[PDB]
């Protein structure tokens, strides 16, 4: 089996959209390897740009700040899911949820093009 | 009629080459050609080079070409990827035959899409029981 950055990207747009607070802890669990590939994928001005967006979300807690930058730069590095399982371990449920559902999203709308020209004849194509 | 007008995002990006890798584009427009490879050169630089490379050897290998039609896609790879102001991108499209491009084009979309992120069983399973 091997999964696919298609098939990365559709399973991240169904998820971003629902609501996952009561999803057992089977799919919580496999959300965030989900995460966590999506993060090692990224490049180091791609995450930060995405790290920067998490970090200036509107209502979110602002005691979290460092913790969620410290996820951000340990997911992109985890090598045989070390720190992804501690994540799972030592964060309660709560921000779990917070995090992968803010990530999914950003990661989503994380601006690939922005030359004005280029978009508009980009802008053609789209379906 | 905004002067800062909204970027395409990833979802776009990805969401647009999963159209089109699934046309058939030998009859389209030159302008829609035009752009289709704007998307392409856009991808290319969007890759690492670690990415870029298995792509584009899984291109070679999978048309199975020559030395002399390989080394010219391998070029393209290479200089949409470090391209600036499009100038390669132009000249591209002013040098290559038509067929060529949409040859080039379908693989790239294709190959792209069907790129593989994780090989791991552990995570394979896990992320299996995710798909929508």
């Amino acid at each position: 089996g091997a999964i696919t950055l298609l098939t990365l990207i559709k399973t991240a747009e169904h998820w971003a959209r629902q609501d996952i607070r009561t999803i057992e802890d089977s799919k919580l669990r496999a959300l965030l390897t989900l995460c966590a590939v999506m993060t090692r994928k990224f490049s180091k001005s791609q995450l930060s740009l995405l790290c920067e967006t998490h970090l200036r979300r509107e209502g979110l807690g602002q005691d979290q700040a460092e913790p969620v930058l410290e996820v951000y730069q340990r997911l992109h590095s985890d090598k045989g899911g070390s720190f992804e399982a501690a994540l799972w371990q030592q964060w309660d449920r709560q921000s779990l949820i917070m995090f992968i559902t803010a990530f999914l999203n950003i990661a989503l709308q994380l601006p690939c093009e922005s030359s004005a020209v280029v978009v508009s004849g980009l802008r053609t194509l789209v379906p």
